[PDB]
């Protein structure tokens, strides 16, 4: 953990922890214990970059768990729409069209819209407050996530179904960010500007799906 963490203002620490808990939802992650088995199972089936992705996701969890040893994320309540998103992912893993369902809910919406916004805020904020190890860790996750999203594009075959999925799930994504208003605004961000960015990201991911 960075040695200047506690000299960071409290509202800034609270906001960073709130956003970090979206990547590492320590207060409620036992709810979705089953995702470990399901993700391993599916990755062993596809057996390409999917196995590297699952390892990378574990590495991301480990980064947050190690960083926040001394200021744990168990204090953070996740919003209701976030809980819905991940309940849905468990269903998707168990579904018939699991490859396309996961690729849209997780790679496109979760990694390619929500995480993109959360990581932007974490990067910018940790830079501003000179949290150097944290910032480098977020830059590493950003790099990884770019490959995660590219991989997800490769899992999509039915372009029309995937676009419609993105469109259907986007409003849930928006609700997650709006639900975080009180924790995010103290970091100096406009919720409207963040939702505007989300709309542009949605369009970009859809464009890439249609261009494959
Ligand atoms: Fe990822």
């Amino acid at each position: 953990m960075d040695k200047n963490w506690f000299s960071t203002p409290q509202e800034i620490r609270e906001g960073i922890k709130y956003l970090s808990a979206h990547f590492y939802p320590a207060s409620i992650m036992d709810r979705w214990k089953i995702l470990k088995k399901l993700s391993f199972e599916k990755a062993k089936i596809i057996a390409n970059y999917s196995l590297q992705q699952v390892i990378e996701e574990i590495e991301h969890f480990d980064f947050f768990n190690e960083y926040f040893k001394e200021d744990p994320l168990t204090t953070v309540r996740l919003p209701p729409s976030y809980i819905k998103l991940f309940d849905g992912l468990v269903e998707d893993f168990q579904s018939s069209r699991w490859r396309e369902n996961i690729a849209t809910r997780f790679h496109m919406i979760t990694e390619g819209v929500l995480a993109t916004v959360g990581l932007k805020i974490l990067n910018e904020t940790s830079r501003k407050y000179n949290l150097l190890k944290f910032n480098e860790g977020i830059k590493r996750i950003i790099e990884d996530e770019a490959r995660h999203v590219s991989f997800g594009l490769s899992l999509i075959e039915d372009k029309e179904y995937a676009v419609k999925r993105v469109e259907e799930l986007f409003p849930l994504a928006v609700q997650i960010v709006k639900e975080g208003k009180d924790k995010i605004e103290p970091l100096g961000y406009s919720i409207q500007e963040l939702v505007n960015l989300m709309e542009e990201l949605k369009k970009a991911r859809i464009n890439k799906i249609l261009g494959s």
